[PDB]
C-alpha cells in the first residue's frame, strides 16, 4: 500500500526537518492620560510616567490605579490595628521581635494609635502606608486608549532565515496611523491595549482596579519548502492570572517603589508608591521546516517494512 | 548496501539523542567617556551613568546620545507647531480633545507659540520636548572603545552537563588585560564594543547618532561522545533592527525616562532624557547529543527495509 | 521477537510525541530587616529598598552588603594610589591619557593625594569611591530570613495544555501561613532564601559578602497520556557562579548605581552606591507528550525491520 504510506508522509510531515526560532522583540507604547483628585488636583501622565521599567525588552508594565505616601522618615512609630498588635500592658510587645506584616521591628515600650486602641511601636518609615482600598474607578482608565507597536525579529539558525513581522508590503505612510483590527488591519503590528484586553474576554475597567498579568503570544509557523510569502506570524491574546481569590495568594499585580528626596536640613525622606497595574508579556516561539531526503527515505522504509504486517494481518 | 546505511548513520547523526540547553548570562561594561558641550560644560560618564538599565540579564543598555529638557512643571501651556494645532478662532481648539502627537490636552482658549501664529493651549509639562535633530558627532562617541565581559553558564538537563565559557586553560592574570579578537585571541570574554558593531559591517559613530539593536549571538553545539575539550562556544554579532528608512516605522533605537525633583516651595519639577542608545541583545542557543543504542537500532531497521526498496527497483 | 520492541517502545517513549513549555513567572519578597552602623545609625529595610529592580519577570536582586560614596561633586581632583598613577614630575602624567583603572581622566598637573605621595589630577565625581573591602559580616544578614512567593503559569501550544504551579487542592488558607519543606509541605510555592541558598550546598552568611548567582530551576515533565493530577513541577537549585578565584574575573556579584540630588545653589550632585547581592534566576523548561497512531507505526515497523538483522545474526 504505496498511496497509505504516502499519504502518511504527506499529512505527518515526516519528511520534513524542523528547526526552532531565535526571536527579539521592541516595543513602544504611546498615548496620554489625565486625573482629576482632590490629592493631586489636575495632573497629566506622559510616556515617562506610567511606564514604570522605562524599556525592558520582552514586557512592559502600564500603571493603572496606585496608592501615595508621602513624607515618610525614619522613626520610631505606631502600629496599624492588628489583633495581634494590640497593647494591655507595656510587657505584650517583645523587644526586637519581626512580625510578619513587615511593618517594623517592635520595641519595648508602645503607644496609643489612637485613643480607642493602642499599639506596639515599631521602628519604620512614617507615617504608614495607610491600609485602604484602591480608588475605584482606576486613575488611568484613559490607559484604555494606549497603542502600542510591537516590532519582533526572528531567525533560524539552522536554515540561515533571517524575517520581521513588518511585512514589505506595508509601507512608512499606512504605518504612520494605522490600528490593528482582525477584520480591516490584520498586518498592523499597533495595537491597542483596550483591543488587547477585550479580545481576552476581560473588561479593561475591571482589570485596571487591581491589575493583572496579560500574555500576547506571536506565533511563527513557516514552510520553508514553500516561498517565503507564507511565512506569516499569527498573533493570540491570554490572561496568565487567576480571577479565583479562593486559590491564589494576593489576586492580581501590583508593587512598590520609591523616590528618594533630600531634605535642606540633610535629613532623607522617601515618598512610597504602591501601583496596580496590567503586565503585558510579549512571548514568540514556532518550528519551521525544510526538506530532506535522508528522513524522507527512513520513514519510506519503516513504512514499507510496516506494510510486511499489514499483510501477515490480512492473511489471517 | 551496509555502507551506504552505516554513511548515513555516520554523518546524519541519526545514531544521536539530542537535547537543547538551558543558559545563564552576565555582562559587565567598563569604560569611561568625556563630553565638552556648552550647556553641560566639561562632563565624564562613570558606569553609574551611561547604563541606564543598572543590570538586566541577558542585555544591555549603552547611552550614547541624548535630549534634555530640564525644569518641567506641571501647567497650562503652549504647543509646538503643528497644521492640526494651528489657531484661527478660539473656536478651533476643541476642549478635551486628545491629539496623536500626545504633548497634551486641548483646552478651549488658545494663546500664540510665537509672534507669527498661534497653536492651542495644552496642560502639561512645560516647556515642552523641543523639536530638533539629536546632536552630531554623539556626545557619547567615546563609547567606541568600552569593554563588555560576558560570562555564560550553560546546563543540559538530560545529560546532565554543566559548563562555563570561560575555559579552564585560561587564568585571572591572562584575563586582567586582556581583550578579544579573532586572530590573537579567540577565546577572551572581553569585548569592545566598537569591535562588536564593526564584526557586523557596521560603523559605530554613524550608527550612535540615532542608535540601534545589536544582537550577540553564543551557539553551544558540542558533541558529548567525545571529550569535553571539544566543547566550545562559538561568538556571532548582527544587526536587529533595520536601516531602511521607508518599510519601518521610528527608525533607530531611544526610550524617554525622567528625573523628579522637588523645590524649596514643595512643587515638584521633573527633567526629561530622551536617549538614543545601543541595545546589545545577548542570545545564547545550542544542542547537544550523546550515543543511544535504540535510536541507531531504528535507523538500522529502516534502512535495512529501504535495501529492499532499492534492490527492487535494481531488479527494474 | 514481539516482546522486545513492545518492551523497547515502553520504556523508550518512542511512541510518544513531544512539545516544549511557554512558561510565565511571577515573584514577590516579603521581609524586613534592621541595620545598626555608626555611619547609617539605626536603620530598616523595607520590600522597596533591598530589591534594586523593582519587578523584573524570571529573576530578581536581594541586596545584602553596600558601600556608599555620598556627596560627589563633578570637579577637578586627586587619584586614588596606584603605582601607574604616581607622580615625580609634573610630565609624568599624559594630558587627555585615559587609564584602566576609569576613575577619570588624566590632566597636565598633578597634585599631592596625601603627604607622602602625589597622583594625577583626574576630572570626577569626588571625593572618590574608598577602595576597602566590603563590611563583614553583612549590614542585610537578616535577608537570610526572607520568603518568596513564586508563581507559575505554563501552557503546551500543540496540545492545548494550561498549568499553574499552584495545584487545586491548595487553599488560600493554607497559603497565607505556609512555607517551603521537602519533608512537611512539599507543594507550597513560598520558598525561604536561607533554604533556597542552604539546599544548594552554601552558606548564606558568607555568600551574602560578595554576593552570587544563585538559579532557581522548575522541570514541567508531564504525560499527557494519564490525568493531569500527575503533571507536577519538580524544584532544584543551583550555585550558578564560580567560587575559585584563580580562574574567573571579579568573583562574587555586584553592581553601582546612583542616586541624583539638585542642591539649593542649583549644583548636581550624586550618592554612588555599590551593592552586593544575590541573584536568584528563575529557569521554567519541560517537554511533555501525547499518544499518536503515526509515530508507533513507524517504530513499529522499524522494529520488525530490525528483527530480520536478529534473524540474520542468530543464524551463524
Ligand atoms: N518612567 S520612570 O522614569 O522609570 C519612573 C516613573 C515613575 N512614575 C511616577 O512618578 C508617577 C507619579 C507622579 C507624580 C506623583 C506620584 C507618582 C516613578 C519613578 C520612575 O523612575 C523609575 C525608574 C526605574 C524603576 C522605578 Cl520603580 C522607577
Ligand atoms: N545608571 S542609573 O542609576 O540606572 C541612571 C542613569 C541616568 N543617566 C543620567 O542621568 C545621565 C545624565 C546626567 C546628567 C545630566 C543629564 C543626563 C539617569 C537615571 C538613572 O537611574 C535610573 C534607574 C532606573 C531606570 C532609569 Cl530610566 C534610570
Ligand atoms: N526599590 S527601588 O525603587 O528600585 C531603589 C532602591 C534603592 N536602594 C537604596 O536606596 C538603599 C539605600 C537606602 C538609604 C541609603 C543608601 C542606600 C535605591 C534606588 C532605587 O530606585 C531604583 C530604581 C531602578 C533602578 C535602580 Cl539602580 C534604583
Ligand atoms: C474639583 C475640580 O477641580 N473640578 C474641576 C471641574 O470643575 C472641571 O470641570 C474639570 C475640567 O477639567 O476639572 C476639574
Ligand atoms: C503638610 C504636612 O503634612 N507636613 C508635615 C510636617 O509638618 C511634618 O513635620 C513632617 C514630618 O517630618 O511631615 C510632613
Ligand atoms: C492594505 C492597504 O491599503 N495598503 C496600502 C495600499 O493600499 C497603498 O496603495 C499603499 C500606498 O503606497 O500603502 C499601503
Ligand atoms: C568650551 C571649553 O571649555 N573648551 C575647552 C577647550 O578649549 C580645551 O582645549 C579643552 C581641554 O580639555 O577643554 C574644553
Ligand atoms: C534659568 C531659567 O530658565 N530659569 C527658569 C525659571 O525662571 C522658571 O521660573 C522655571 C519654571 O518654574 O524654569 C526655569
Ligand atoms: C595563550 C596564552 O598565551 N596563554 C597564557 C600562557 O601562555 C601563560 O603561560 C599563562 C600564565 O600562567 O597565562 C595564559
Ligand atoms: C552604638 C549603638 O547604636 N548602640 C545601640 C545599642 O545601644 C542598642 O542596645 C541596640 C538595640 O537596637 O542598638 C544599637
Ligand atoms: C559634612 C561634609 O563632609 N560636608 C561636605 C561639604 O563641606 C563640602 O562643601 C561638600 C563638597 O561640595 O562635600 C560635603
Ligand atoms: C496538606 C494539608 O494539610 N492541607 C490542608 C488540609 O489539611 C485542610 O483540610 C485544608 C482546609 O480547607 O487546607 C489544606
Ligand atoms: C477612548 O476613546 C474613545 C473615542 O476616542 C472614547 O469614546 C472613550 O471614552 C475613550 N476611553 C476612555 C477610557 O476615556
Ligand atoms: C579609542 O582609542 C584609540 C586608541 O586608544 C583612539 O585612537 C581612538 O580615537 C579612541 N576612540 C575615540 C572615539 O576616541
Ligand atoms: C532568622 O530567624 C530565626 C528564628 O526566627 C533566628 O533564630 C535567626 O537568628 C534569624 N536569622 C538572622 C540572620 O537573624
Amino acid at each position: 500500500i504505496a498511496y497509505v504510506i504516502g499519504y502518511v508522509c504527506v499529512y505527518n510531515k515526516g519528511y520534513q526537518d524542523t528547526d526552532t526560532v531565535l526571536s527579539s522583540v521592541t516595543t513602544k507604547v504611546k498615548g496620554i492620560a489625565l486625573t482629576n483628585t482632590s490629592e493631586l488636583g489636575e495632573r497629566i501622565w506622559d510616556v515617562a510616567d506610567y511606564i514604570i521599567p522605562p524599556q525592558e525588552d520582552g514586557s512592559f508594565f502600564v500603571l493603572t490605579n496606585m496608592i501615595i505616601t508621602t513624607n515618610q522618615t525614619q522613626s520610631k512609630c505606631a502600629e496599624n490595628p492588628t489583633p495581634a498588635s494590640t497593647c494591655t500592658s507595656h510587657r505584650d510587645c517583645k523587644r526586637g521581635f519581626n512580625d510578619a506584616r513587615g511593618d517594623g521591628v517592635r520595641t519595648g515600650r508602645c503607644v496609643s494609635y489612637s485613643a480607642s486602641v493602642k499599639t506596639c511601636e515599631v521602628l519604620s518609615w512614617c507615617p504608614l502606608e495607610k491600609i485602604v482600598d484602591p480608588p475605584n474607578p482606576p486613575l488611568l482608565a484613559d490607559a484604555e486608549n494606549f497603542t502600542v507597536l510591537i516590532k519582533n525579529n526572528i531567525r533560524y539558525p539552522k536554515f540561515n532565515f533571517n524575517k520581521r513581522n513588518i511585512l514589505p508590503n506595508i509601507n512608512s505612510s499606512y504605518l504612520t496611523h494605522c490600528v490593528f483590527s482582525r477584520k480591516t488591519d490584520p498586518d498592523c503590528p499597533i495595537f491597542r491595549l483596550g483591543d488587547i484586553v477585550g479580545e481576552a474576554e476581560e473588561d479593561f475597567q475591571i482589570m485596571a482596579v487591581r491589575g493583572g498579568v496579560m500574555g500576547v503570544q506571536i506565533r511563527w509557523d513557516c514552510d520553508l519548502d514553500m516561498p517565503q510569502s507564507w511565512c506569516v506570524p499569527r498573533y493570540t491574546f491570554r490572561r496568565l492570572d487567576n480571577k479565583d481569590p479562593d486559590n491564589n495568594v494576593a489576586p492580581g499585580y501590583n508593587f512598590r517603589f520609591a523616590k528618594y528626596y533630600k531634605n535642606s536640613d540633610g535629613t532623607e525622606t522617601r515618598t512610597l508608591i504602591k501601583g496596580y497595574g496590567i503586565r503585558f508579556d510579549v512571548m514568540v516561539f514556532g518550528q519551521a521546516g525544510k526538506f530532506n531526503i535522508i528522513p524522507t527515505l527512513l520513514n519510506i522504509g519503516a513504512g514499507l517494512a510496516l506494510l510486511g504486517l499489514v499483510n501477515v494481518i490480512c492473511d489471517w
